[PDB]
C-alpha cells in the first residue's frame, strides 16, 4: 500500500518504488525491458526525443533510431496506471512556464519577493502543455538529494496515471509520459538546506490531443462530424462547400483587409455569418488540441524576414517577448488539423500553432465531409483569439522551427 503523498518520507518512498521496480520488471516484454535499457544508456535524447517525435513526417517517425524505443518505453508506462492519484516531485526550469530569466542563480540563496510575485503573474491563468518522458520523485528532495533548479514541482498525477518504477544500477527512479496540460494552482517559497526553492502546486488538466495519430483523430472527427452537414441550413451547407471548394481565398482576404469596413461586401458578409454559424451547430465536444503550421505573415513577418530565420537564438528570444503571454488574433476563419505531423503543403512553415480548443467552442471536423483537399482538418470560427501561453524551439533536419502553446480564449 502507499499514500497519495509521500511528503518528506523519502525511506518510505524508496522502499515502496523499490518494491514497485521489482514486482514491474515481471510485467516488462522483454521489447520492453529492451527499450528501458536503452532508456538507461540515452536518457537525455530518448526523453528529448519524446517530446517532438510527433511533428515530423509519419515516414520519418516510423524510420527514427528512437522510435521503437519511443513506443516500448510509452507501453510499458502505459500498463501500469495508478489506481488513485499520486503527487510527484520534479525539478523544472522557470523558462517552461515563459519565465525566461532565473528566479535566482544557482549560487544565490534566496528568490526575493519581487521574483517571486514576478513567476506568480507570469504563471497565473495559464495551462501550460507538458509532453515527454520524465524521471521523477516519490518524496521531496531534500538535503542529500539533489536539486538542479530553483523551481520545485509539486504535481498531482490523476488516477490511471501510468507510472514506471524501475532500477538503474544501484538506484531507483519512475519514469512518467507527460502527455497533459498543467495549471499552477499557487507557489509557495520554501527552504530546502539553508536555500530558497518555489515549490509549484500544480493540476493536471486533460485534452484530447492525437498527436501523430491522424488516423484516430481521423476516426473521431468523423464520428462527431459525419452527420454535421445534415445538421445545416442549405444556406449554411452551401456556403461551407464554397468556402471548401476555394471561396476561403476570397472569404479570408476579405476578412484580413478588414473588407467589412474598408470595401463593405454583403455578399462575403452572409457567407462569413453562415459558416459561423456552421461551425457554432456542433461545437467542438471535448478540449481538443490542434496544430497548425503557420506561415509568418499571421505573425506579422515575411519569408524573407530577418526575424524570420530562428536558426539565430536572437530571434527566437525576440519572437518570445513579442508573443509569449500575449493574445493572437486572426479575422479570418482559421484551418487547423487534428493532427501535429509536419505535411508537403506546409513542409517549410517555421511556426507550429499548438491550440488548445475548449469544450464547446466553435469548430468543425470538415475532413469528415468526403473528397476534400484539407488533411484531418478542424475549422476554427473567424476572429477566434489565442492566449500563447509559452513558445518552444525543436529542430527539423537544418531549420529551428516553434512550438507555440496557445489556447483559443473567449
Amino acid at each position: 500500500e502507499r499514500p497519495e503523498d509521500f511528503l518528506k518520507d523519502k525511506e518510505k518512498a524508496k522502499e515502496w518504488e523499490r518494491k514497485e521496480a521489482e514486482r514491474i520488471e515481471q510485467k516488462l516484454e522483454r521489447s520492453e525491458k529492451e527499450a528501458l535499457e536503452s532508456y538507461k544508456k540515452d536518457s537525455v535524447e530518448i526523453s528529448k526525443y519524446s517530446q517532438t517525435r510527433n511533428y515530423f513526417y509519419d515516414y520519418q517517425i516510423e524510420a527514427n533510431s528512437r522510435e521503437k524505443e519511443y513506443k516500448e518505453l510509452r507501453n510499458a508506462i502505459s500498463k501500469n496506471k495508478i489506481d488513485k492519484p499520486m503527487y510527484v516531485y520534479y525539478f523544472e526550469s522557470p523558462e517552461k512556464f515563459a519565465f525566461n530569466k532565473v528566479i535566482r542563480t544557482e549560487n544565490q540563496n534566496e528568490i526575493s519577493l519581487e521574483k517571486f510575485n514576478e513567476f506568480k503573474e507570469t504563471i497565473q491563468n495559464k495551462l501550460f502543455k507538458q509532453d515527454g518522458f520524465k524521471d521523477i520523485s516519490l518524496y521531496e528532495p531534500g538535503k542529500g538529494d539533489e536539486k538542479p533548479t530553483p523551481l520545485l514541482m509539486h504535481l498531482k498525477l490523476p488516477r490511471n496515471t501510468g507510472m514506471l518504477p524501475y532500477t538503474n544500477t544501484n538506484n531507483v527512479s519512475t519514469l512518467i509520459e507527460q502527455g497533459y496540460s498543467i495549471k499552477i494552482d499557487k507557489i509557495v517559497r520554501i527552504v530546502i538546506d539553508g536555500k530558497h526553492y518555489i515549490k509549484a502546486e500544480a493540476s493536471v488538466v486533460s485534452s484530447l490531443d492525437f498527436k501523430d495519430d491522424v488516423s484516430k483523430g481521423d476516426s473521431w472527427g468523423k464520428a462527431n462530424y459525419n452527420d454535421w452537414s445534415n445538421k445545416l441550413t442549405p444556406n449554411e451547407l452551401a456556403d461551407v462547400n464554397d468556402y471548401m471548394r476555394g471561396g476561403y481565398t476570397a472569404i479570408n482576404n476579405y476578412l484580413i483587409s478588414n473588407g467589412p469596413v474598408n470595401n463593405p461586401n454583403p455578399e462575403l458578409d452572409s457567407k462569413i455569418t453562415n459558416i459561423e454559424n456552421a461551425l457554432k451547430r456542433e461545437p467542438i465536444p471535448t478540449n481538443l488540441t490542434v496544430y497548425r503550421r503557420s506561415g509568418p505573415q499571421e505573425f506579422g513577418l515575411t519569408l524573407t524576414s530577418p526575424e524570420y530565420d530562428f536558426n539565430k537564438l536572437e530571434n527566437i528570444d525576440a519572437f518570445k517577448s513579442k508573443w509569449e503571454g500575449q493574445a493572437l488574433s486572426y479575422p479570418n476563419f482559421i484551418s487547423t488539423s487534428i493532427g501535429s505531423v509536419n505535411m508537403s503543403a506546409f513542409a517549410k512553415r517555421k511556426i507550429v500553432l499548438r491550440i488548445t480548443i475548449p469544450k464547446g467552442s466553435p469548430g468543425a471536423y470538415l475532413s469528415a465531409i468526403p473528397g476534400y483537399a484539407g488533411e484531418y482538418e478542424v475549422l476554427l470560427n473567424h476572429g477566434s483569439k489565442f492566449k500563447i501561453n509559452k513558445i518552444d524551439s525543436y529542430k527539423d533536419g537544418t531549420i529551428t522551427k516553434l512550438i507555440v502553446d496557445a489556447t483559443l480564449i473567449p
